[PDB]
């Protein structure tokens, strides 16, 4: 948490105002993490839901108000989302006085249902699951209406970590010119409504639970605008970091990831071919955002070699160009 925030947090005090607004006992409210959010798990009635408290010092009611909305919008058009449950007041997002003049952001949603994904459960017909699923998801999202600008999410280029020169030492001028050189590329690409809208913009396949067959994701506080085939090229960045079996050739377990995923992604959206031609520039750009993400996370000086390490392999990647994969997508055209 923000050492700021930290500053004013007095615990007990803001859980006794949860307990009153969410109707749950503190022995049933447990403390699980203090990173972006101080997030708890909630019980009631045999049922669990997870509460997130963040200030207003970090983020504003109106911009989670634009995530609650999304939310609220999917789970209408039948998609299984841990969605924001509602306090005894009706709210979503319940204002907390922090008694010198800004405010705790209180909300509680669902806690997914099911299990993380587990190893015999890693194959063609979970990737297909995750296309379909990502299909229905991008398909309701062309649907949503935003009810006033003050609820608006960001731009794809607004985002914080691709700052580079807000967070990266200023004499990695090849860094720059090459994420600039990126960034102006991607920035000529066409946004209309069945290329571009609200999207979950970070998933992993550790945003995803399984209920015997059924799938439900959690975690949406980054969402914001963003092509459909980025928001898929950054879930498949995301596992070819971390997979829940290992592979070997990285370029045949992307393609095969990508190959299944798509056959159930068109059984739920259209999305144009031509956009297959663009996932290395997405994976590319990924690969620049996390850089920009490790340098705002990081005390430079006081990193391990082992940080480093990964600082360096990153730098190298970014400054040469580096495809994050060799397969040819444009191979998956229908």
């Amino acid at each position: 948490m923000h050492k700021d925030v930290k500053a004013i947090y007095e615990e007990s005090k803001i859980l006794d105002e949860a307990t009153h607004l969410y109707g749950v006992q503190r022995s049933d409210i447990h403390f699980i993490a203090d990173a972006e959010n101080y997030v708890y798990e909630l019980k009631k009635d045999g049922e669990s839901f997870i509460l997130k408290i963040t200030h207003t010092i970090r983020r504003s009611p109106d911009y989670i108000l634009g995530e609650m909305e999304w939310l609220h919008h999917l789970a209408k058009g039948g998609l299984s989302v841990a969605k924001p449950i509602a306090s005894l007041n009706g709210r979503d997002i319940e204002q907390v006085d922090d008694g010198q003049g800004g405010s705790f952001l209180l909300r509680v949603y669902e806690k997914a249902p099911g299990h993380k994904v587990e190893e015999a459960d890693w194959n063609d017909e979970l990737f297909y699951a995750l296309g379909q699923y990502t299909g229905r998801m991008h398909k309701l999202t062309k649907s949503y209406q935003l009810s006033d600008p003050r609820y608006k999410r960001q731009e794809w280029d607004e985002e914080e970590q691709l700052k580079l020169r807000k967070y990266v030492p200023a004499d990695q001028t090849l860094v720059f010119e090459q994420a600039d050189r990126l960034m102006e590329k991607l920035a000529k690409l066409p946004k209309n409504q069945d290329t571009y809208g609200l999207v979950h913009a970070d998933l992993h396949h550790g945003n995803f639970h399984w209920d015997q067959g059924k799938i439900t994701t959690f975690d949406f506080d980054d969402i914001g605008y963003n092509w459909f085939m980025n928001d898929i090229s950054i879930l498949l960045y995301n596992v070819l970091w971390y997979p829940v079996i290992p592979y070997e050739d990285k370029a045949a377990f992307a393609g095969n990831f990508m190959k299944q995923f798509l056959k159930g992604y068109r059984e739920e959206n259209e999305l144009g071919d031509e956009w297959l031609a663009y996932i290395p520039d997405f994976l590319r750009l990924r690969h620049v955002l996390i850089y920009g993400l490790l340098h705002q996370a990081f005390d430079l000086a006081t990193i391990g070699d082992e940080e480093k390490a990964m600082l360096a392999s990153f730098r190298s990647d970014i400054e040469q160009a580096a495809p994050i994969t060799t397969f040819d997508f444009t191979k998956l055209s229908q």
